[PDB]
């Protein structure tokens, strides 16, 4: 198991413009086109995306394209990012993949926010992370996925996703 297997199990893979849980503009492996209203406006960024005039569809080898590219950038923005760099540095592998799920699908802004809980996790006191984690509309909105990634962060295994 590893990141990219990991994030792909909690997002699936959808080679048409679709609407994710909140509502927007998404397509291959969660990756976001637009907040924006507009099917016109998603299509118009798709297609920046892509390179090509794409009418609202990609084909696999674009959908894993999108995808290598939004992985690294999640990782080096928790990298580039001072509140959550220590964070993850402190972290064994498993659950580092866990934190960059969590920025994968929220932003590095919004896991910045989580500021009690990235305490508990750099002093490893996980069990108390994990009900912290819970607090939260992301586990509101998406309990079974933030099940996931909260017990990975509990167990410092791939349990949940096995
Ligand atoms: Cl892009
Ligand atoms: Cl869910």
């Amino acid at each position: 198991m590893n990141i990219f297997e990991m994030l792909r199990i909690d997002e699936g893979l959808r080679l048409k413009i679709y609407k994710d849980t909140e509502g927007y503009y998404t397509i291959g492996i969660g990756h976001l086109l637009t907040k924006s209203p507009s099917l016109n406006a998603a299509k118009s960024e798709l297609d920046k995306a892509i390179g090509r005039n794409t009418n609202g569809v990609i084909t696999k080898d674009e959908a894993e394209k999108l995808f290598n590219q939004d992985v690294d950038a999640a990782v080096r923005g928790i990298l580039r990012n001072a509140k959550l760099k220590p964070v993850y540095d402190s972290l064994d592998a498993v659950r580092r993949a866990a934190l960059a799920n969590m920025v994968f699908q929220m932003g590095e802004t919004g896991v910045a926010g989580f500021t009690n809980s990235l305490r508990m996790l750099q002093q490893k006191r996980w069990d108390e992370a994990a009900v912290n984690l819970a607090k939260s509309r992301w586990y509101n909105q998406t309990p079974n996925r933030a099940k996931r990634v909260i017990t990975t962060f509990r167990t410092g295994t791939w349990d949940a996703y096995k």
